[PDB]
């Protein structure tokens, strides 16, 4: 895990740092997932087999839980679904939270801005909700649905930076590949 920015935002420790999200160490990783919390593959399936030992039997966990906390079978951008992190709790991640992005495949207007927006503010929201201070995310909606990297990162650092709360003080974005985590250095560096 490489660290390659830090800044405040108000009482808030901000990182973006280049590595693999279940290596993360923070409270609660969120999870890039589809609506149905179906983790085939990208990093919802990196975390279901980080977490469960198989990628399925995660798929499996989390679709209870989905069925439990909203009672149906699939969520809407900004609603998150929490699961325990099993295995990655011996790391100190206690729990994944499973936001939903876009589906962007290739364009970018402001109802998928909106859409990415509240998949990323409402996993802030739910951890301040549960009192956890720290919360990693990967880059929602960059992989295969498609998104422009640059507007993903922009669109998070808009969340934080309008986020309000007392008990969240640390929140990191971890990119997984060299070429994008330079692509999000530099949105960072002239952001701010
Ligand atoms: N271990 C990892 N840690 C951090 N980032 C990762 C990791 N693995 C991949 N990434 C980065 O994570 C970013 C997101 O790529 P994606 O995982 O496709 O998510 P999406 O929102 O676009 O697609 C969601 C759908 O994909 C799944 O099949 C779900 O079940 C859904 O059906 C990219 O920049 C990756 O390089």
């Amino acid at each position: 895990m490489e660290v390659l920015f830090e800044a405040k935002v108000g009482d808030i420790t901000l990182k973006l740092a280049q590595g693999d999200i279940t290596q993360y160490p923070a409270k609660a990783i969120v999870n890039a997932a589809n609506k149905r919390l179906e983790h085939g593959g990208g990093v919802a399936y990196a975390i279901a087999k980080a977490c469960a030992g198989d990628a399925g039997l995660y798929t499996e966990i989390s679709k209870k839980a989905m069925r439990e906390q909203f009672g149906r079978d699939y969520i809407d951008h900004g609603e998150v679904v929490v699961t325990p992190a099993m295995n990655l709790e011996e790391r100190g991640i206690k729990y994944v939270f499973h936001t939903v992005g876009p589906i962007c495949s290739g364009m970018w207007s402001e109802e998928l801005k909106e859409k990415l927006y509240k998949a990323f503010l409402g996993p802030l929201e739910k951890a301040e909700e549960m009192g956890v201070e720290s919360i990693a995310f990967p880059a929602v909606s960059a992989g295969i649905y498609g998104c422009d990297l640059e507007k993903v990162v922009e669109t998070f650092l808009e969340a934080v930076k309008n986020f309000k709360g007392s008990a969240v003080k640390e929140v990191a974005l971890v990119i997984y590949d060299r070429k994008s985590a330079e692509v999000a250095l530099k949105v960072f560096e002239r952001s701010l």
